[PDB]
């Protein structure tokens, strides 16, 4: 089809949407629906019970939210088909899913049902021309310009280090871990609890979810700041109250680095990502410790990009040059890299027909994907 | 199944414990409007040719007032004496108001929030079994208040003769864990007013002297931004001019009477005050509807017509919300007939046709379906 | 060196009190303080405006009542003051604070600030030769006599499941809800409104939770017993009115069970308990099963452990064995855990000395407790 295609990068936490060959992404909203909890009594309310988008955003404290993804896998479909039919509805991108393809976006090593049903759901609940599936780090060094490096994507479910060389990344060489910023908010939401402040409404996690984005750091030393008693610097709710953080700034993303403060049996973020290098050859791995790409909302912390320097410094092999690359446009870096692939004519020949699939099914599917 | 009785324009009442406010859905301002009280001869009948009848609503009542001695059917909101209530919504129905059958009109009544079950059992009951109404619906006040200002979100503040109570509604959408109430209302000012009055040296302990002691607190009370500067203070006593021709001279008990709506612990009741009420409705929702409960409003009521109680109001309110959030306090022009116009509003709607409870309804089921469908 | 250590359990209901190797609390009183709200007019009248214990409870109907905790948290500390000073008066203990260790109790993810508080307060206003801030589950499982197990234990301000193995809580499962024993009387209040009884005054509260406790159960099947015609048991108030309860005999503490009777987006009471015992290792969840504790007031509803055996086995694995344990002492299980542990030589061991308080402060609290 000579229509342009639609690139959609389903994340755990946020959902970028957007036609391709644009430099951005303009119909990025939450990736969570949102129900009415409370009673409707007049003639004239909220019409609808599902509120996805900016509407959810708008009448907050109005809904329940519901998020489908956790940790990158699609536990509730029919609201991940909601919000997949929400991304071509007329408030944003107003278009038919039969004009476009679809390139979307998936996390790695992710289980086969998920990728099976997201293409029978994208296949016959809409009657899409043509779906390509692809990685989510792999475009994220498309983006900065790149065909060898190590990508650190660190989004809302899940957070892993892809080591990508010309183009095809290593399959083998794939870390992954579970621990992303959702539980970076999660335990800020128990630390909250801790200073004195209960969040436990489902609303209010978003809340805890902007606190966390608007306030909070990394220290370079872990028990240094750790000993020291913080200033406590204060935060502004939505209704106008204020509330104290304190050291639950600093002890909250502290997580990524040590999984064990929420007892998970899983490795730091830098012992994943040099894991990942060590797992490759050791004539690339010179070349991937300096080639590294920062990746997905997590890594916006402040001071991340220095604690993670200093960490893999203390990991890596010594005289060894480390140089960590931080893009300005991190959260829709993976977008950038849907989009420049796309753009290319070679993906002409990388999606699957309606026939295709019809015909073979999942097999044409997962033999066309890397 | 098109021309059914069901179709009539149905008859709106806002029964309150102090004024009922009947009318026809589909009218501007409810034409009937009368005290909540009944009427017996206290004095011995002599002459052919008197007042006929021994109970006596509406204007009768009023005019000839000294008369008679006076009987509130419903408390704070609740029915007490239920032959009186039912006899004052068969005068509704009389000659004298609204000429018609309670057999073909639809029936809107309202009622204030969190009140006993029963209550609502046996206006039904009254409803369906003396009148032989076709649908009945049960409302809501702060719903029509929020119909009649025709906006969908605000904080209804409905301070009536027997209830004062703070309802917030988002788009639409009531959050039943946030309505406040306290039984502080106009009556309760009335009757401090009388305590008040016999502190000053003039005794109202007669029922019908009772109605005298209301007039008084509508015309001749305010309300002070500053309670305390008053209280050490004397001012200069104002006069008023009793039915009789004779003067009473107020002074103190003209602010310090309202002043019980802020403060019941003065009753030695240990309640919430109005402001708290509102407060705590606002503050006992989701966060982020706060902000804007606190820029929606609305007064109604005929409690909140003192003479100071807006500014007075948004004082407490601005001293116990949160730094910088816009207060902005509404309120209708005729606050005592908003919840009314709300009801013909919503009655003149084609949706009120899926709310009531119809009879057929109500005989299958009975208290049960009238439990569902209110709220 | 110093003298038999005090156990104090206070919690937000009801403080226990006494020495460390007594069977059973001795000293048990109501955790509020009674303010005359009359006009004292004659000489000769009660003397002193603070009324605490026995005394607020034979004048009852002239005291405003206030209670210094909410959910397990200290909001009035000049009121927690004195009662605490009434703990060690003529009338409880009979005993001088400057000699005896302190063995407090606190809930669990209490705010940091509470625990400070009340080390400050009785290290310096009462001068205590030691304290030790403990944790109510582990004391009240030590009670028990078991090791490893589940504390489901509801009080009157907070509700909480803790497992703990082998002695140590596990801090990263601890599930806990603010619902409690006092949100239920609350409850009660409201739907005796809606019966037409009212009651405003704070000493009138005192009478709903007497009626709580006296004429409340729990329903096997709420669905069932709700559409049943009720029996509307009489209760006889103290003025000798009395009053007819019906259905909400078994609707108020049906609150244990489904917050969300009153608009709260939080877990039940079964829920609890399950996510807690599913937060743990895989290795421990059938011994956590096997090993339920119920623990405070709150679960001496009439039939509680029927109706929390039923909803566990509905939401706990199929061929998993459930046992909960109810023992009799359930009022004073955590108070005798504080007395086993402040009796072992070992106690010596953990209590913050008076000196490392004066020394260090919050943090010698802070790193002993944990
Ligand atoms: N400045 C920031 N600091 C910390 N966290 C942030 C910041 N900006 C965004 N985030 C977090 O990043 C997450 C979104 O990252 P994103 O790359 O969109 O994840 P996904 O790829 O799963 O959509 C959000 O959960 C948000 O909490
Ligand atoms: N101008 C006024 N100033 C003070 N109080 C007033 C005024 N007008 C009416 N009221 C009081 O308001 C009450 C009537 O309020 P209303 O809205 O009828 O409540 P309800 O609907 O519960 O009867 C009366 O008891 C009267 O004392
Ligand atoms: N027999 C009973 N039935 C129901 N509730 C009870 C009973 N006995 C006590 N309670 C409730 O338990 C609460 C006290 O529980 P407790 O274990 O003392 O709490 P805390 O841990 O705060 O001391 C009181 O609020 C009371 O309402
Ligand atoms: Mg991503
Ligand atoms: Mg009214
Ligand atoms: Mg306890």
């Amino acid at each position: 089809i000579a229509n342009q295609p639609v690139v959609i990068d389903n994340g755990s936490g946020v959902i970028k949407a957007g036609f391709a060959g644009d430099q951005i992404p303009k119909y990025c909203f939450p990736n969570y629906v949102g129900r009415p909890k409370h009673v409707r009594v007049m003639a004239g309310a909220l019409e609808g019970d599902i509120f996805i988008g900016p509407k959810a955003e708008e009448h907050r404290g109005l809904l329940s939210i519901r998020y489908p993804m956790e940790h990158g896998i699609v536990k509730d479909w029919n609201d991940m088909e909601r919000i997949w039919q929400y991304v071509y509805s007329k408030d944003q991108l107003q278009t038919f899913s039969e004009e476009h393809p679809v390139l979307l976006t998936e996390a790695p090593l992710n289980p086969r049902k998920n990728r099976e049903r997201a293409a029978e759901v994208f296949f016959e609940t809409f009657n899409v021309p043509a779906l390509f599936i692809s990685m989510q780090a792999v475009l994220s060094l498309y983006a900065t310009g790149r065909t060898t490096g190590v990508v650190l994507d660190s989004g809302d479910g899940v957070t892993h280090a892809v080591p990508i060389y010309e183009g095809f990344a290593m399959p083998h060489s794939i870390m992954r871990i579970d621990i992303a910023g959702r539980d970076v908010s999660r335990f800020l939401r128990l630390y909250l609890r801790k200073e004195g402040y209960d969040f436990h409404s489902s609303s209010e996690f978003e809340i805890v979810k902007a606190i966390k984005e608007r306030a909070c750091y990394l220290s370079i030393n872990p028990q240094k700041d750790e000993t020291l008693e913080t200033e406590k610097a204060q935060y502004y709710l939505p209704d106008g109250s204020t509330i104290e953080i304190g050291p639950s700034r600093f002890r909250a993303p502290e997580l990524l680095f040590r999984p064990d403060l929420i007892g998970e049996e899983s490795e730091g973020i830098h012992e994943v990502l040099v894991f990942a290098i060590q797992k490759s050859d050791m004539d690339l791995r010179r070349t991937l410790f300096s080639n590294i790409v920062l990746s997905g909302g997590s890594t916006l912390f402040k001071g991340f990009g220095d604690r993670l320097l200093s960490e893999v410094k203390k990991l890596a092999p010594k005289d060894v040059k480390i140089r960590i690359s931080a893009p300005q446009e991190r959260l829709y870096s993976t977008w950038i890299g849907g989009s420049i692939l796309a753009s290319l004519d070679t993906f002409k020949k990388m999606w699957v027909s309606k026939k295709e699939y019809e015909e073979d099914g999942a097999r044409s599917i997962h033999r066309k994907t890397f």
